[PDB]
């Protein structure tokens, strides 16, 4: 458990804490270039125009190529989705299989005092592998949650990895007010090369979590291999090895492992 | 219980957390286009005019077709209604039937130790199906709350689903100050093509919860089918199967399910 | 109890939560129309003038008919009164009759173990209806609190129901500064058709709680009818039926209702 | 106790909650009328001048009659005094006489089990009225705190009641800057009919608590009459009746009042 | 104890709560009179000039007489000192003599059960006055903390009492920028009759705590007199009377004072 | 302990509470004098220029003598250092020697009940001075933390004490924009006698803590003298006297000090 | 443990508290020099331009040498990384080896009462060094976390140490709007010597933590030397010495170390 929950707790809580660091350095959200002192107010109107006129205009105003890419408005918004999706395979196990393993935790904790009174009787335990001999496909339904997470992190690396090639010239563009021209056709200049503010801290934020999660993806692959190096294949590890390790989950007893020092001599 | 409460808790708390994400990115609420520097103040007066002059003007100022559709002013407001309505069939069961099942939880917990002392006596339980033989229509009054929720999510999909076809050109419109013209008929220009700000993040917010709740609607249909695949029809499942599963609600005992491993050998 | 407290707790806490939703969307409170750039400050003075000059001017400045109707300045203020008045008949019972029924809760809880040791003796309860034979008019003083609430909700429906007919043209009006003219009679124009901002969200807020409380008024009428369908009239229900149901208030015992399954066989 | 503490707790906590409702609708505090765009700043200087020049100017600038009435600057400030003064006769009793009655609570709780073992002995209490036969003037020192509160609420009704006759024309007045004229005698106009903002919500706030406390003043008069209707006059009620009722303060016992149902038969 | 701690707790916590009431009504801190629209900014510079140029200018700019009286900049600041200084003689006793009296509390609590088993033996206490016969000058070191507080409140009445005679014309004055003239000697006018804002609420705040603490000063004098009216002079009250009253500090026993009712008969 | 922790807790928590009082009265941070209405913005640029151009300019712009004294920008910043440095010799003892004295607290608490059962046996303790006969230089490592604190407070008095002589004319100075002149050499005037705002409340803040800590420095000298007046020199006080006083640290027993009253007679 | 956790807790919590001190003195973030009153708004546009145009412009606009050094935008951002990286080797041990040493804490706590009943038997312990005779390479996996931290602090000293040589002239630079010139080539001047604000408090902040962590780096070197001065080399200290010291971790017993005083005599 605790080899997994080091990842499963600290790493999703890393990214929202990283997401909170963006919120301190917001300041404003976008600026525009007014045409030389026509008001304080209509300049604010033109600035608020194009920031909402990003995605509805299906026409080509950015001349960038694949320019309706929605212009990364959602880096807190998408990271909010990816954080809570990683939170589920812990909580899915926690409310559907962690009580069933807590029964198994109780089931092994009466198995250990059975060895304890056997040593007191030394002054039936061999059946318990036959109690755990069957198929029990519900454990395989538990083990897929680690495989389920691996899909999420992989496309996350594709999602962040597309941004760096996207980060060449995706800040400066042309906007206009076409229907507001259509009401008068008189006074307002058409184009205003406005400029977004987000890429200066976001592009250098997308370096970190990608190269972190790249350096953490083989660890989950390693997590599905400790059952492989312990004498049974993954179709036959069904109950034995995921009970051998979770023997060391809550605690131990006074003669759980001090027997071996007695056994050494 | 816990197969339902995974939906019943996390999914309504999803949408208010989604509703809180809107409140960070409010900024302003609407902008307008002043007629070229007449004041700082009267421009603010004209902007605050039309934002309240949306629904009272029964005349056709938007030339959009069915234009008094109230212009989606209420996406936090309607989602506040739908979140708390889903909260009720948990709380309706929790304050009217969860203590009655807690008595039944006590009633089955004395049934299980009766099997326990029977094994101690091995060193009357057969009557309990006849204790649960009657009609008990109050359980059917409990089971309709899942059916009650299904009505709410269905029209929610109609409510959000109408918005995407609504999202074609429902942002730009014409407004005026007619009675303020009627006081002088002298100076103020009539029409001002103002522009709302909400659709840029709301239309791309209404994608998510609809396609989530579409991918969750057959799960509640599946919830009313585990009584069907367990040897009695829905008119005859009255007490047996909703007590068989809630046997695994709070906890188990040391020989609740370890009997089967003893029974296997 | 719990059939009533579902209404008595959630419904007054509904309306203050609805009242809190108004406070997020305040923004400003009123705007006015200045006469074309005379200052930033004197325009703010004229705007703050008429917002306080609403009710003191007993003259007819609105030409609306019954125009000193105080112009609904108090929708958070009146709802604050109606919320706390519904809070009293719970708390009036809670600090004056709930300990007396808690003594009766203790009085019936020693009556139930008297039946329990009678079953142990099977290996005087018939007197208790004669202990509850008298008039006990203090219970009728308890039961009027439900009738007391019904008066409050009825006139609340009249209060909110008057607003929709009031909502025709009760936003736009004429104001002036008459004594400020009287100091100089020189420069200031008289009338300024200012405009309030509140009706755009308040009129569509008064739809909800009215149609909710209309759909909840017969439930309290139903609450005074469960004593009617249980073999005694309301002058004779005095103690028996309001003790029969509150037997199921705190909890039950192991043979409170499992006797019936023993009695069935 | 609990007949009094329903008033003694909820009613002072009512008025500070009413005082908190003022703080949300502050906005600004006073406005003034500048003489037509001389600065943004000196207009703010003249506005801040007269708001502090209210009470120091002993001359007649308001021409209202008794015009140094300090102009109700202190409605949160005075209500802060009246709220905490009502809080004292609870707390004065709570830290000086409530432990002494808690000893008496212990003293009567050993008197009740003395009746309990007497019924066990049925398978000396008559002395306790002679234990409570003396004068005990300290109880009369307790009972004056209710009389002490009645003085406070009475003059509070005079304080709020003077405001409605005061509310005729106590908002508009004349102010000037006399010494600032005395430095130059050149440029500044003298009088500026400024206008306060507070009376629009305060005068319609002073309706409520006055008519509430008028409808609560005879209740405290009724509180000093339950000792009168129970066979001894107020000079002779000294200990008996204020111990008869506080017998029902904390709790009761299993045969405190179930004796009467045994006594009925 | 509790006759003192009613003063010692509530009265210092009164004044910081009074000090918090100032912080809500701050708004701004000082205003000045600009010379008729030279900038928004340099007017703010001149206003911030003189507010720091109050005390460093040892010259006579106020022409008031004793004009470097520092102009009461410190009414939250000085009240912060006087509040925490009153907090010390509680806390000085609490961390140096309250455990020693808690040992004495334990010492008298074994003296009371010695009387209790003596009544059980009725089915050596006379020595305890001789255990408390000595000088014990450490108790006189405790009793001076009440005398220590009396010095603080007395000069506090002098401190606040000097302010009312100070409050005649200590708000309006003359300021200038002399070295800023010395850089150019060209453009800036010299004098600007600025005006402070603090005296309008502070002078009418200094009425209250003075007349409160005047009406509380003889109570502490009364506190050093209950040892005088109980048969020993203040040089001889050393241990007996400050243990007689603190017998009633924590609690009593079942026969601590019910002995007297047994002794009455 | 408690004679020290009265200083060690309340006095560092005094200064941060004093540091918090500065943060309420910040307002702005510095002002400057613009050259007569060139913009709102470039005036803000010149003001923000020199506030960062304080310490980097190694040239002589202040003509004050030792003018790169960094101009007391750090009075919250330095006081933050001095507060947390005083917090360490408590916490250094608390996590390295307070458990070792808690073992000694346990070690003396079994020594006291050994005297208690000796009195029960009256119906070996003399060895314990020989248990505490050795050198135990770790106690001298504890006692230097009081000496360690004394160094910090002494230079703190030098640090604050240098400020008053510094407070003569260290607010007004000359600044310029030299490289901004170097880009054009055309328009901008060179010098602007700006003015800081901090000394008006800081110089009269540095009076207090200095004269407080001067009046507390001999108390720590007195703290290292109670071992001197109790029959052994500071090289020989090693364990006896710092265990004699901490006998009275947690509590006492029923016959810890009541033996002396038995011993008196 | 506690010799390490004095560093491991207080020193990372030092730097975030130091990081919080920056956030109070933010104010603004950057200023620029407008070209002499062209608007309020376009000046704000040019200022927001270059603050985002820092790192994307790969051209040489600063003429400083290695000028794309990203200009220390990340001093809260980088310190956030270094603080949480130091937090891991505590938490890595805490969730993977602290329960295993808590089992060893239980394992030694039954070893100590074995000595206790041996003294009771005086009215097998010698085997326990042979229970701790093996290799146990997992302890060496624990001890590398101190070595892991030392790498982080070393390059932190390189990171902060590069800043002081960087702090010569890394604040003033040249910026322009090249594509905004490219749209018109008409009106806007090219270069504007803007100026950052951060180095005035940051360069004098980077003094402290570097010279602190330099004065703490040999302490961790000393931490890996207490196993060296206790009779076994670091390849042979495997279990004995890291159990000898953590014997004094939680507590001791009444005869854990009082045996030595018995052993002295």
């Amino acid at each position: 458990d605790k080899m997994v929950t080091c990842i499963a707790v600290g790493l999703p809580l890393l990214l929202i804490s990283l997401a909170f660091a963006q919120e301190i350095s917001i300041g404003t959200q976008i600026s525009c270039f007014s045409p030389s002192s026509f008001s304080w107010r209509q300049a604010a109107f033109v600035d608020s125009y194009c920031w909402a006129a990003v995605q509805q205009k299906n026409s080509l105003q950015s001349e960038s190529g694949n320019l309706p890419l929605w212009l990364h408005k959602f880096f807190p918004y998408i990271l909010l989705l990816f954080a809570i999706l990683l939170y589920l395979p812990p909580l899915f196990w926690r409310f559907a299989a962690a009580p069933h393993i807590c029964s198994d935790l109780k089931f092994i904790m009466e198995e250990l005092d059975k060895v304890y009174n056997r040593a007191i009787k030394a002054a039936i335990v061999e059946q318990y592998l036959k109690t755990k001999k069957n198929s029990n496909n519900l454990i395989i339904k538990y083990i897929s949650c680690r495989l389920l997470t691996l899909i999420i992190i992989l496309l996350a690396c594709i999602y962040l990895g597309y941004y760096f090639s996207l980060s060449s010239l995706s800040d400066e563009f042309v906007c206009s007010i076409k229907s507001g021209i259509l009401r008068n056709d008189s006074t307002v200049p058409d184009q205003f090369q406005c400029k977004l503010i987000a890429v200066g801290i976001f592009q250098l934020l997308s370096v970190i979590n990608l190269v972190v999660y790249v350096l953490l993806a083989p660890v989950v692959v390693y997590t599905l291999f400790v059952p492989f190096r312990q004498k049974t294949d993954v179709l036959k590890v069904y109950e034995i090895l995921p009970t051998f390790d979770v023997l060391h989950f809550k605690s131990e007893g006074y003669n759980d492992l001090s027997l071996y020092n007695l056994f050494l001599e």
